[PDB]
């Protein structure tokens, strides 16, 4: 119960979307990465993938747009899928900073995030590009869960956790997509039954942490 | 790389010196786990034993008791998922005194961690066991102090089997005194007083600490 299937089902949904709706995105997902790909950067990092971030990572290797010269377009209402590659590189790279180590850290829900700016086992999955990323916590805060999906990184002085494994956060993408919460192109997000404005993707999920934190 | 060399060669110090100069307390040190016992123990906390922990278990699963580590018990895998689940109610309590790490930022700085799997207790609400939810400048599998008297906690080793094996060095060393009798620290080369083990672990994660300071 790792959230392997809702991965698999989420992926689906997603492929059916983007190739019915928006080829130039759909053509962004690059191929599945091969177990030795995977291999070679769980034996790099000293680090085990959770089952549903392989299985993803089985079906896309990221998002890659070479012909494109205005840069790559996020699948994740702007934000990009990174590469096994770049999640390789990237994960380094913060811990070059969390070796190297202002405001106060802070978590939603409290205790299920360490607070802190930077972790060796905070994975990183999407960025903004910007230096913002949503990934998988290999070391939750006591009130967190192992491989739960956080936000984390230089704006996010708190962290949220957005979902309970990669799969249920993969899915809630697709029904947000299936729900029709989005505009064009270049893809944006807007609640469609409540006719609502264009809202950054981030807002929304961190909106949505909150919620769910309050009734609980 | 694991330590599982160090948790093999430790126990063979520590058989033959207990059956050497201390048959009562080789007596309590318990057959073999199966593996079927550990994957059941794995299977109820939901957690991966490292490598040199399991090791360890199918050398002896715990005591039946005067404690080995001067005092403190070496706990049965019964009493491993018994006081981890116990500990884990804790924590669940304190989702609805100021915590500390050394070295800093090694270890979560709070009272109770579901991650924390106490192996060794003094039956007094302290434990040592393996940390696998480290701080970002700590290690997965550290080896930490904590229990309801370490507000403030430690990090005594690197990993199951050095610790194992820093302690049949003590014995092999001669830092002991018998009071048949109850096996206690002394430090034999200062010809210094008896002193509580945990004191003794403490200073030395302290001195060891403070000797790495200087190298960046």
């Amino acid at each position: 119960n790792d959230g392997v299937s809702e991965t698999l089902l989420a992926w689906r949904h997603i492929d059916f979307w983007t190739s019915e709706h928006n080829p130039d995105l759909n053509a962004t997902l690059s191929d599945p990465c091969t177990q030795n790909d995977i291999t070679h950067a769980e034996e790099d990092l000293e680090v085990s993938f959770p089952n549903p971030v392989k299985a993803s990572f089985k079906i896309h290797d990221g998002q890659e747009d070479l012909e494109s010269m205005t840069g790559t377009s996020g699948l994740f209402y702007g934000f990009q899928l990174m590469t096994l590659d770049q999640v390789v590189a990237m994960t380094q790279a913060w811990r070059n900073v969390a070796k190297n180590l202002i405001p106060d850290q802070k978590s939603i829900p409290p205790n299920a995030v360490q607070p802190v700016y930077a972790h060796p086992a905070w994975i990183p999955l999407i960025t903004d590009n910007a230096g913002n990323h949503i990934g998988v916590d290999l070391a939750p805060g006591p009130n967190g869960k192992y491989a739960q999906i956080i936000t984390f990184g230089r704006d996010f002085d708190t962290k949220f956790v957005i979902a309970e494994n990669w799969g249920e956060f993969l899915l809630s993408f697709a029904n947000d997509l299936e729900a029709g919460n989005w505009y064009l192109g270049e893809l944006v997000f807007r609640d469609k039954k409540s006719n609502g404005p264009i809202q950054d993707y981030f807002e929304v999920l961190k909106r949505r942490t909150w919620i769910k934190y309050q009734l609980e």
